[PDB]
Formats: C-alpha cells, structure tokens, sequence
C-alpha cells in the first residue's frame, strides 16, 4: 500500500528535478509528499539562496543568473549502490552542473561547463564509485567527464552526431550515450580515454585548458552501435549485464549485452553483434526502468502507456523462439516521459515502486487556470501486475527523479562551524578581528559597513547606525544547538531575508537607501537607523 | 476518508500561505496535494514572475524587491459565501497587499500600504460582499480599509495600542481587531460618515485619509479581554466572535448583536462578553463547524480543544455544565487552524486543518532545515480523528478552504486581458498585431522583437548589436488547454511561461557576442555582433 499514516515514516527519499523552478525537491516515497525544496539555480525567497553572499560565492561566474531549468538529479554511489553523499543536477538552460551535499541538504558547488552551449543528459559513474559525473553537450557534441569530488571538468570527448542521454556500466569500463545523424549508441572506453590523456593526445579551445579527445567514428576511444532512428533514453540494467536504448521514432527498444563490448572494442565482433534483443513494444518508447526480476518498464509516449516486458524472453524471441515477452501495458495519464523504480539505477533495485512522469494531466486534478500541473504517477510493481495507486500533481515540468532507500541518507541535524560553505565569511570576520560565536560588532570601512550579530531563540544586537547609501553587510550566526530551531533574518521593507540554520552563519549585502528607523526581526525586533 | 484515488477529484481548493517563499499554494483537499504555486512576492524561475515586464508593471513600486513573507490568503465573498473571484494576500516583510485573480490564477494587483512599516492580520469583508479588505499596520497602529475592486487604500483608522489580528461580521456594520487588553470594534457606518464630513488628516505628501479611532472616539469601542489576545474569529452564524487569550488560558466570546448597544451607550463594553471559557495553555486561533462547536489551538499544550459555544455561555452564567468536548494531541505546537468553508456561511464541519510549527520526528529527516506539519483532522463525527500529516515548506501562517463548485477558472487567456494590455499598446505604437506578426523593431540602442508560437516559433532568427536593450514579446497562439509554451534564451538567465493566448515579454542586455539559442522549454538563433 501507498498509505503512510500519521506517525509512520516513508520508506524512501525521492529526489525530484525542479524543472523550470530551478530547484531540487525531496519527496517521501510512497506518500509522494514534498518534504523539502533545495534551491540550486533559482533565487529562493525562503532561504535567501541566490541573495546571500555564501550562495553567490558558490554560484561563481553565474551569480548574476536568476533562473535555471534543473534536470537529471543523481546521487553518488559506491560499488553500484547509492552512498548518500552527493546529488548532482544540471541546468539545461545555462550549461551548469551543480552538486548538492546531502549531509546539510544544500548546493555546495556549481560550475559552468566550457566549450558547450547546452547540456543534456547527466548521470553518475556507478562502479567502483562515483569518481566521475557524465553529461552530453553541444558546440557536433562533447561528452563531458567531470571529477565529482573536485567539481571540475576532467576531460571532454568530441563525437560525430548529436548526443542526447547517457548512462554507465557496473564495471567502471564503459559509458554510453545515444546519438543521432539508422542512428547510434556511442560507447566510450574509460581506460583508453585516460591513457590518451596521460599520453598527451588532446587539444584545447579558447584560452581555457580543458583537454578534448577525438571520439569520432574511427577513433580507438569510441565504438558506435547502430540502433533504430532517433534513440532517446539509455538505461543500464541493475545486474550490469545489459543496457536498453529507447527507439522513440521506432516502436522498439534495443538491448545490448555489456559483456560483448570488449569484443566490439577488440574487433573480434562487429558493433551490431552487441545487440541481443530488439523487442517491439508500442508507439514512442522513451525511457526504461527495471525491477529486480529481469523485467523492464518502458514508457510509450504516444500510446500513453507503460509496457512491462521480460528481458530474457525478449532475447529468446530475437532468436526465433515463439515466446511472449510483453507482459502488460498499463494506461497512464497522459504522455509519459521518464520513469524510475525504487533504487532503480543501483544494485539495490527492489521492484516495489515505479514512478512515471507524465507531461499532461488534463482532467486528473481540479482545474487551476491556464497553467496546469503535470502528473507524476505512482505504480505498484510488487505483484505480477502493475497497479496505479497515486496521481501526484507536480509543478514546473520535472524531467527526471531518483529514489533511494532511507537507510542510505544520513543528514546532519546541525551545521558545524568549520563548514566550507561559510568559510570565506569566517575568514572575512577574522580579518576584522571578529569571533562569530561571541561577537556583536559593527565594523566601519569607508562607505562599507559590516554588522556581525548572534541569535539565540532574540538577537545579540538590538540596534545600529549607518549613513544613507552605505553598503551594509549583515552577518548572522545562529548559536542554538537544538534541531529545527531555524532562525530567520529579515530587514523590513528592504526585500532582504534569509535562513540562518542552527550553528550556521549567513550574510547578505544591501544598500541602506531608505532614511530613518528600519526594523529587523526573526522570521522563522531590532532597529537599523539610517541618517 | 481522506483518500482521493487516481481518477477521483478533490472536494475543495485550499489556498495556502507560502510563508517565506512569497508564493500562494493551491492544495486539493482532502488529498493535501499541491496543485499549483501562484507567484506573488518571489522571483519565480518557472513562470518568469518578477522578471517579465508584465509582472514588473503589476509589482509597481516594489518591482525591485526579490523576496516576501506571504500570509493570510482570503477569498472574496458575496453575502458571506466565497464567490471565487479574488484571493488577497499580504507580505508581512514589506508592507504589501496583493490580489490574485482566480479566473487566470495570477496576481493582478499589488500595492504598498502607506504610513505603515509592517502589516499583520488581513481579512475580507463578508457581507454584503467583499467591498473592503482589512488589515492592521504599525507606524501606534493603523487599521487599513482597502477597496478590494480598486486595490487602493480607502482609509485608515489610528488607534491606541498595537493591532494584531482582524475579522469581520456577517452584517457589513463592524470590523474587529485584537489590540494590546482590548478588542477594538470599528463601526463602518460611522467611519464612512466621518470621511464624507471631512474629519480626517493626511501624512507625508500622500493623500490617504486617516481617522482618529483612539479610545473616546465615536468610531471605535474597546472591549476588555484577558492579556495579549491573538486570534479573533467570527462564528459562521454571525452571532459571535471569539478572541483568543494566548497568555491567558481562556478565550472570550462576544455577542455581535450587543455591539449596537455598546456603540449607543446603552450597555458597557464588557457587557458584550457572553462567555469566557478556560481551555488550556496558549490559545491562538479558533475555527468553527456547522454545529455550534469551536476548535481552538493550544500552542503550549500542543492540542486542539473542541468546545461547544452555547455550553460555554451557560457555564459563564453559573450553570455547572461541561463545554469542553475533547482535546486531541497535535504534532507539534499548533498555530492557526481552519475548517472546510470555515469563514463563510457554508461551513460544513467535514475537515479541520491545523498548522503546526515543529514537525520533529513526524517525517524522514531532511537536514538542518525541516518542514512544518499541516495536519488534516476529520471533524464529521462526534470525535476528532487525525488522518494525515502534511509536510510543508517555508512556514505557512495561514490557509483557507473553499468548495470546488465556487471556483471556475478559465482554461485559456483572452487577448483583452489587462495583465498584458500595456504590452499590447506598446505593440500597437510599433504598428504590430501580436496575433500575426513576427517583426523586429529597431529604436536606437533598444530593440523590440515580436514573435508568435504554435506547438515552433514564427521567427527562426534575428540580429542585434552587442550591448543592445532587447525586449522579446512572445504570443502563444494555441487554443488547447495546458499546451503552455516556454521561452528561454540560452545562457542568459531568461525564461518565461507563455500560456495559451497570453503574451509575455522580457527585457535584457545582449552582453555575450555570437550565436545564442532560444527554444520552447515547457531552436531559434539570436546573433549578437
């Protein structure tokens, strides 16, 4: 059952793409209730994200950007299991990748990918751990391999055609991407790529120093497996034995045996020999997810259904045995894109839940004006047949999500004083001779003013004075040691507010442009006097 | 039951305060699922709200503000029933009131209230209709009476003490506010008379009329109530209101029919009180069913007290009778509570929602920042039953619940909508018809690009110089519900909703040379030289 009664907890965390909202959402599964919104590419009125000096530092060269289209949230793994350390997310709109730290549930790093003008599918390396994050971009395409821990682009591989989606194996040898202009799946050999780099076989563009390898057809680094026209999704099966490329314009998906890839690379077999099944399913196959029983669930956009099919039976049918591989087609509401199973892109796939992200909700919810929600549907897959159990209205068109068992995520209850996310604020305070855990001081510096204050339950500073037009930075340090006693800071009538979580420090800078008494208070009463 | 299976619809719309997010949320009740977010005081990446020229015009003098603390959403009424026309909401952080139009589910008006530097409780006039919206502010306090239709402050009443929360009667004669102690009752008839007689002053260049409602004024009467009253809630029969004692373990019940006599001097202000029941520690807010019962939140006890009003009146007159029916534990520290159709004649007694400040162990841990717990309670039986814990983001103060039959949103925009009328007028000045033109108008260092979209854009490409001020006006010509288009300028931080039959525009500086792409989010080329 999908019912999580009062007092009970959800079994999993869902991390949801925010779509055009630019955020990442944490949902409880199977209740499908939103627990938290993590801001990434948006300006968040609730937390101050995008307005605070700490968040601006993190945003780096894109601090001036107020919007983003957040897609493809993926969590770091160890040996093909989610490890709860990081969640990565890309902004399709502005060629950015960001990393969310799960201990504090905030974005800690954000980079703009060089040499590209957009970035499509993103995924994590699974095995031996998430050393690299991978995504596709466009000038001809570039496959980008990002160091997950450094958040820096390790290298790029240029290819023939246009890369869409991407996945990884369960061995740490190969990455794959769908590519078009029959069409192809490009398989990248990580071993050969690293070798070419250390041998100096790369070039650079435009002053930046990102190494770019040649992965065009004929390259030793890549092999191109021919797949029916315009393939979309590419999804690795949880056993590591196969992946499935979704045909989209073809009513088929293609199944590749990952173990055959060595022989494709060595020239012992031909690229097409990598295919072990090519089952016909229905109109508009986009994305495939897997249970723990050798079954697959493929979205059919144009039919508006999910096709449940068995992989081994698809292989047998490809070899001429008269076997039905297609178990069931369930109507969904309406026009499904991505789908994801519980623990689905990991060894721990459990076959309990399937979530489908449908583009059009039409009549499924109460009407709310010209702008309607999308429908994220929860399907029970634990039995022989799929059963639709919940319709979940969703805002701003999430592309993608992921589902991780609760035991693998262990968030902190408090911040720590040595956190990198406000280290530069701490360094600034030190330059001023200020200890943030005990000081309520006003430092004057020409037309700049830095106000440092503490809060418990109250603020340590009741009031302070500035001239008109001064550049005022307020640094607030919350000294409470009790979980969810989150403070707020708000400057009345100035459009300035921020979360100050327990043991965190946050700062915001603004021009004091309104004369007289301005109030400030804890939102989650002091006095600024301007002359 | 609270279960709304796939294929079934919710029975009600919940309009939720967005709290620090600055938005208003539409929830389906009793599923408690969020259907939509309406941006108001936030900069919304999803719709472009706060970035588009249309939304900036609406924001007016506060277009430069990127944050807000949205509280007290209330829907307009006709003869004490929700009429589905408007939802009003205030920003506690920046002294703003906004109006959301329910036909298109967007904010169409926003004003900054003069003479105040914060505004607390907001509510609507119920009867004969929502002519006025009311809220409290601070310099001494001002009670603000806003013309709902004009979205303009009609007048202000100054008072002794500090006004917190506010409600209205079911006759169109009186408004009330808690103040610190007292409840101030404002006579609308007398206020309008003083205005027409010219008995007001102005402050600071603005021309808002301010009346004297201090103790001794004819306009106001002060009913003494136990220390620091918080909530004030009108009973659905129009016969009483309840002021919530907070520091006192009591609420005070006033008989609204006695207020004429208080105003005429026939009785003393205290004679307005008909019950003063003791309930528990920290009473904040009271909601009512359709059976003469009341539900009061006890912040410190962390419970809801269900009590009967007539039995409280009897107990106040010395009958040894129990008025308190039940106390249900809630999780944890409840603030406001609201019943289904609760602030209207149509109160049905089906559902009670409680907004608790601390969720603690009720949800999976999500880091140092936790959600709040909005709990749904079934009140249709003799006993209250907790049925759903609803995690909620950014600390919503308040909500309201309206039956679905009273809200009738449009499926499409119309071309004559005021919300993009000035964009249409600008297009006309340029000799442009938005429903058929794909044109580039050049004007010194400003460039206006007008384009159409179906399913594709009418314009595949255009050219500008580096540093030009580029306005892109996009008009969606689809006539099918939720075929909402997007416009996005790649790598420029520019995106917006363009709903079917709407026009939206965004202005930006083209500061990056070469080929920049634009596309439908929900592929064209800008060339910069």
């Amino acid at each position: 059952s999908a019912v999580v009664h009062p007092g009970e907890l959800d079994e999993y965390y869902g991390f949801w793409s925010g779509g055009h909202s630019g955020e990442v959402r944490i949902l409880g599964i199977p209740s499908m209730r939103e627990l938290m919104r993590i801001p990434v590419f948006n300006i968040d009125s609730a937390t101050g994200w995008g307005i605070t000096n700490e968040s601006k530092r993190i945003k780096g060269d894109s601090a001036h950007l107020m919007t983003g289209d957040s897609h493809h949230p993926h969590m770091s793994m160890t040996d093909g299991s989610y490890n709860g350390k990081y969640v990565f997310i890309n902004d399709k709109a502005n060629s950015r990748v960001a990393r969310i730290r799960c201990d504090v549930m905030k974005t800690d790093k954000m980079i703009t990918i060089p040499n590209v003008q957009a970035i499509h599918g993103l995924r994590v390396q699974k095995v031996p751990y998430t050393k690299y994050v991978i995504c596709n971009g466009e000038f001809r395409s570039l496959f980008n391999v990002i160091d997950a821990e450094k958040m820096e682009v390790a290298f790029q591989v240029m290819v023939d055609g246009n890369l869409d989606n991407t996945d990884a194996d369960y061995d740490g040898k190969y990455f794959f991407s769908t590519c078009y202009n029959r069409d192809h799946v490009v398989v990248f050999s990580l071993e050969r790529c690293l070798a070419a780099l250390k041998a100096g076989k790369f070039t650079n563009y435009n002053g930046n120093k990102v190494p770019v390898l040649d992965g065009r057809k004929g390259s030793d680094l890549t092999r191109y497996i021919p797949v029916p026209k315009s393939p979309h999704g590419i999804n690795t099966a949880p056993d590591g034995k196969y992946f499935v490329a979704n045909g989209k314009l073809s009513p088929t998906v293609s199944v590749v045996e990952i173990a055959r890839l060595d022989d494709v690379f060595s020239g012992k077999i031909q690229p097409r020999d990598a295919i072990v099944a090519e089952p016909e399913l229905g109109l508009g196959p986009l994305h495939t997810a897997f249970d723990n029983k050798g079954n697959a669930f493929t979205t059919l956009f144009l039919d508006s259904q999910i096709a449940k099919w068995n992989i081994q039976d698809a292989i047998k049918a490809y070899n001429g045995e008269k076997v039905n591989y297609l178990r069931q087609k369930l109507d969904v509401h309406y026009q499904p894109g991505h789908n994801h199973t519980s623990q689905g892109e990991t060894r721990d796939t459990d076959g309990k839940w399937l979530v489908v992200l449908c583009k059009f909700s039409k009549d499924r919810f109460l009407p709310v004006g010209p702008l309607r929600p999308e429908n994220d549907q929860l399907i029970d897959i634990s039995g022989d047949e799929m059963k639709l159990v919940h319709d979940g209205p969703t805002f701003a068109e999430p592309h993608d999500c992921m589902i991780v068992h609760r035991s693998k995520v262990k968030p902190q209850k408090l911040w720590t004083r040595d956190d990198p996310m406000f280290a530069d604020t701490v360094a600034m305070a030190k330059q001023d001779g200020v200890t943030l855990e005990m000081d309520n001081k006003v430092i004057r510096d020409g037309n700049k003013v830095r106000v440092y204050m503490t809060s418990i339950a109250n603020f340590g500073m009741n009031e302070f004075k500035v001239k008109l037009g001064d550049e005022v930075t307020v640094v607030v340090t919350n000294l409470d040691q009790v979980e969810d006693v989150t403070h707020g800071f708000c400057m009345t009538n100035h459009g300035v507010q921020m979360e100050v979580a327990p043991q965190a420090t946050a700062s915001v800078t603004f021009i004091a442009n309104k004369p007289g008494v301005q109030w400030y208070y804890c939102n989650w009463r002091g006095r600024m006097l301007v002359e």
